């Protein structure tokens, strides 16, 4: 490890990855730091999902996922356990137990709401959903001329798709994805479009996909290498990093301290630029952690002089899930092309089709597939192949219907036991929420409780706003009820709810970009450049200042993208020497 | 890749590794193939517990335990869901979903059963336990001197306790380690002795154990390089291994089938030297698969001809669980040898103690953590630093107790909420039965359903055998009611249980060793060579034929050495060239 | 009123305790039952007053088009004989 | 009915049930039947159901009941969690 970069990043999710595509292309001398480790095998930042095995058992994915989200806050646990022997040791009150957060309002809480401290972050384990923000839910990069606006953010999302390999044609021969798209297609009177979710993935083979992550981004190995020669990147895994060091005028940041957790030791590294992109929750503790804002409980009275929006405006999604299970008369659609004669498992039973008659509903790819499953498969009842791939719905937001969709397989919530009803029968039905932003919900750390790295512990002061928030919440919930009954009714044990606050793990605006910062009650600048300071950047979900259904990671890459232009605008590298 | 190796092994665990270590080191042109992918960071085959994240979070390495346990033989499903819509898709009998095995007796199973499918199989994620067994439950080598036969495993299990990095002093500052220990020292009248389980781990600070793991014993990087100039190994992940070739007589095999689960390609890998180190299943399924047994439903009228045990005498181990909340009488036996006057959190309140003092119950290393802990955090009502090591207790396996025991905390069952009880209270207990050898019970492989990599699927006929394996289960049981009583009472939640059979994944006797084929109705002889065959050998658990309770592995890992002697002395390296 | 055979796999019974080969007609259940075609929440009170004995008591009438006639071709006789009902 | 087991954490002023009840098309197929070998506890024939909800408006209906009563319901509150649609 050198003591002197051109670029320091913080974070190795696909956003510092962003930086460093970037900056490395550009020539510049580029250190990144990550608290957690090399995980996903020799492909370093990579998805988790990708290996062989996942793709034949889909279903335990749910437990990596599981295994990489550390709770933010838990609040103090007051559950009555009295069927204790009267030897044991038994409480008297309701102490601080078990990682624990004193501060924590149980009842104003994002309890839900997780972080993941492994090389390449979210992304090793995301479920890649990738689409755009629509002009409603975006922040302007130009004030007063949409066209312009709207001209920006094309270029900044198409390169952003090409970083991460958005692509809409992945599941596009499955049964199951067709039998739900085109009954909801034809089901809204041409008044709300259905497509594919917008997924970071190339699919490989007809049963493996290659998700996208970090690591498609860039590939984090340390350069010079063969491969590129002339570049310059330095990856160190382990490393925490606790505190921008500002000067007296907060107009730079003068070092970087970092604590190994290999050796132990403390350091501290010099940059020119210095790129935060911890996530949402832990860029914001490292800038109060390093004098911004304010540390401890808010108070009104005395008012942050140094960024005072930070961890104000705070947004999360509502989240609303169900699972489905399709209906007969969709099954039995899957089949209307075919001749069935017979008992199955009989000498006389068959099935046949007449390829290429004008009266099939499908065509002859699709009935090929269900004819030789259901001849080949006689003790099977369903039509469907047994490897036919999920189902990668959406209808995008719109004003009529603010909320973002997915109709889908996601890997989260398989759970523990096997499922007793047919695999091929079941959809994911998940609906988005926007949340406007409020100053009166807050990301806030203690001034005296800890976490697990001995850094300031996080507190959330959340709820959703009572208007218009709630209002689309629970109306955004009614519209799943009526959208997913054209598919089928509920699945037993997967009935409609909003999941806990924050398990969505869609966080915004803690660091929040504007125009002004007093105007726009912000932290960055359209350039992701903290007001006042010449060499400080933040990336992340962290800037999105507006209320947004949609998943958001592309539109952080995007701000991501337009923030790196602006360091290649204002810094030189450094000969490389 | 080359078409010729010296020696070819199948399975990149802890016991493949075991060849490995010793047949590169001996200058033999090694490669080794694995169906599963490289998991753990740079360091190939480690434990995935020694991520600094995990050891901060241990609650959640549960998950990544789960992740990678993929059920055996999982029966069909038949719970009746009658809460389904009208709408949807109903079925109309219990027809054979979701992966289920319609050869399965779900009553005739091991449902626990798993198989772990990543480099380094099951020990990146174990709990390294490596006790060795006393002469009641292991095997001989040498048959009619109990003297000699002691040597010779003394010998081998030194040199494996080397290899895993065995010890029995990491937890010795541990005040719930001591707290646990000494009780039940006191408590069982010099008849039964408790000393510190032997884990394959090294300390590296108070709060970091570098857990071992195959990486331990092997480090699984392609050699010759650097570190190793004269060596030749090569790792193939990703790579399915199907059938060995078999000669007419019986006498060598000839090749190894293998695919590429990359490129989808098939292809044959010559050696002089076959060893099938894939886990205790899947050596069997492999074996099956080459003509080896019998393929199918069991038939005695047609009992194989070639390896007719294979498959049979199949051993698992009762396991019985519980967790306990440690007594208030222990609680204040830790702070007995402080004067404490006052009242937490008031002005006068204090705690002292007499360093050095006759009349003291611990040492002083304890009482002044004891003290600090207890005048630094007086809202804390517990005397037991938060940072203190977990138990890791046993009394190992007596002719008067034959069961292993683990008194200690276990990353496997943690779950999925947070502890309401204080973790420093909790102390998991597992007792481990051993299982009579029984010809009826049985693992074999269907001639029809195939499994997600289309190998005939496995299927368990197994109950545990009525007398002395059923007595001894139900007295274990008791045993760990009346001991853990000593301690505290049960947590509620985890009252005394048996688990599921096979949960505990210590299936042996799946390729059993014995001296004489016919005699001792097994497969492999002592050198771990296939009864006729030249240059086929087996490793692991599967290769142990008695009744045992403590962890097999240790026990595998010496018979992998002895095996490996075998082949040194009678194999010549290749020149390397 | 008809409970099917129960096929709940417990497979943590102690090796010592008596364990099914089958899932054999057990605890009051029909054999006749398919566990799939079943009213499976249907039941019955036998206590003097029947199920009125705990009834939610919600007595609302039957319009037309969910009543049986009780006259046959003539809707306003037959609406004038429920109603009296 | 459904009161349960566990006190309401929830203030019970808040909480509405909402039930809605379908019609159900008679089918000559969906049948009640007695065993003749089978004997209930009072040593009379065992009833055995064969029925299933009609596939066609009976169906329907039934699911278009639920979307109902999620739209309506939506009107006064959200679910009350453990007591889903
Ligand atoms: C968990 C998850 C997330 C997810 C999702 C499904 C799941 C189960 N599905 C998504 C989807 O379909 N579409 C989408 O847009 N997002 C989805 N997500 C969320 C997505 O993963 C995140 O929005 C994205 O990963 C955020 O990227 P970013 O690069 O900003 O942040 P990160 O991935 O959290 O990585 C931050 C890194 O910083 C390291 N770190 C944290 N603190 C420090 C300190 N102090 N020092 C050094 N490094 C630090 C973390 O270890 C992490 O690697
Ligand atoms: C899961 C587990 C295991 C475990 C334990 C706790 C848990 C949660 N705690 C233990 C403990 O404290 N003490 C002990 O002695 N054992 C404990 N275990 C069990 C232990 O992990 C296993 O006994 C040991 O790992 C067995 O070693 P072995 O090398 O024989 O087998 P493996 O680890 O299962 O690895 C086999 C490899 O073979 C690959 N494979 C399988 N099939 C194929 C084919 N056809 N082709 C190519 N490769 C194949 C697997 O992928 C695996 O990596
Ligand atoms: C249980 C229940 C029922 C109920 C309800 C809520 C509950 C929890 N809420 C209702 C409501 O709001 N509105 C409504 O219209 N009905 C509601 N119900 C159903 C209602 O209680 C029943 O429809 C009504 O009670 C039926 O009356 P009926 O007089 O026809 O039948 P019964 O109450 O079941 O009583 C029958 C009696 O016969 C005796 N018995 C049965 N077998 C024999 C033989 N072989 N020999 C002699 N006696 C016999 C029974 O013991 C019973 O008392
Ligand atoms: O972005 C998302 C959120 O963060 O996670 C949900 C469940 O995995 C995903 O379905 C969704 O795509
Ligand atoms: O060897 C073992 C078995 O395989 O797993 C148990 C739970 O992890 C362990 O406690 C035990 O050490």
């Amino acid at each position: 490890m050198d003591i002197k970069y051109d670029v320091v990043i913080v974070g190795s999710g696909p956003i510092g990855c962003t930086y460093a595509r970037e900056l490395v292309g550009a020539g510049y001398k580029v250190a990144m730091f990550d608290i957690g480790e090399i995980d996903s095998g020799l492909k370093i930042g990579a998805h988790k999902k990708n290996t062989v095995e996942y793709q034949k058992n889909i279903d335990k994915f749910v437990n990596v996922i599981q295994g990489q989200l550390m709770s933010v806050s838990v609040p103090v646990n007051t559950l009555v356990v009295d069927t204790l022997s009267p030897t044991s040791w038994q409480a008297s009150t309701f102490f601080v137990r078990n990682g624990s957060n004193p501060e924590q309002d149980p009842l104003r809480n994002l309890s839900g709401q997780a972080v993941t401290r492994v090389v390449g972050g979210m992304s090793t384990h995301w479920t890649c959903a990738t689409p755009r923000f629509d002009r409603e839910q975006r922040p302007l990069l130009v004030k007063d001329d949409a066209d312009a606006d709207d001209a920006e953010w094309d270029r900044l999302y198409t390169k952003a798709e090409s970083y991460f390999q958005t692509g809409t044609d992945q599941f596009k021969e499955s049964i199951r994805h067709n039998l739900v798209l085109n009954k909801l297609a034809e089901e809204y009177k041409g008044q709300r479009d259905f497509q594919q979710i917008p997924l970071a993935a190339t699919r490989r083979s007809p049963t493996f996909v290659e998700w996208s992550s970090a690591n498609t981004v860039f590939d984090l190995q340390n350069r010079p290498n063969t491969d590129a020669p002339e570049e310059r990147f330095n990856l160190f895994p382990a490393v925490a990093c606790e505190r921008v060091v500002r000067n007296a005028l907060n107009s730079e940041i003068e070092s970087l301290h970092i604590h190994d957790l290999i050796s132990g030791d403390r350091f501290e590294i010099k940059a020119d630029v210095y790129v935060l992109t911890a996530g949402a929750v832990h860029n914001t503790q490292l800038l109060v952690n390093s004098g911004f804002g304010q540390l401890g409980r808010p108070n009104p009275t005395n008012p942050p002089e140094l960024l005072p929006s930070l961890g104000s405006y705070i947004t999360e999604q509502s989240l609303v899930f169900c699972q489905t299970v399709m209906s007969t008369e969709l099954i039995d659609s899957v089949k209307s092309d075919m001749t069935i004669r017979g008992t199955p498992g009989e000498l006389t039973y068959s099935v046949t089709y007449t390829p290429g008659a004008s009266t099939n509903k499908h065509p002859d790819w699709w009935n090929e597939k269900v004819k030789n499953h259901m001849m080949q498969h006689q003790e099977d009842p369903l039509p469907i192949p047994f490897e036919d791939p999920e189902p990668q719905v959406t209808t995008l937001f719109q004003p009529s219907h603010p909320w973002h969709t997915q109709i889908h397989r996601d890997a989260f919530s398989y759970g523990a036991v096997q499922q007793s009803i047919d695999s091929r029968l079941i959809v994911d039905w998940r609906f988005f929420g926007r949340t406007e932003p409020k100053e009166e919900n807050k990301l806030w750390f203690s001034d005296k409780i800890t976490d697990a790295y001995n850094m300031p512990q996080p507190t959330f002061d959340f709820r959703f706003p009572a208007g218009r928030t709630s209002k689309e919440a629970e109306d955004m919930m009614t519209d799943m009820c009526v959208m997913s009954a054209k598919i089928g009714g509920f699945l037993p044990g997967s009935l409609p709810q909003f999941m806990e606050p924050g398990l969505v793990l869609h966080l915004g605006g803690t660091h929040r970009m504007g125009f002004d910062e007093k105007e726009d009650n912000c932290c960055v600048n359209t350039d992701s450049r903290v007001f006042g300071f010449k060499n400080l950047f933040l990336g992340g979900c962290g800037n999105i200042p507006t209320a947004y259904g949609a998943n958001p990671t592309l539109t952080a890459m995007s701000l991501a993208i337009k923030s790196c232009e602006y360091i290649k605008q204002n810094f030189t590298p450094s000969p490389f020497t």
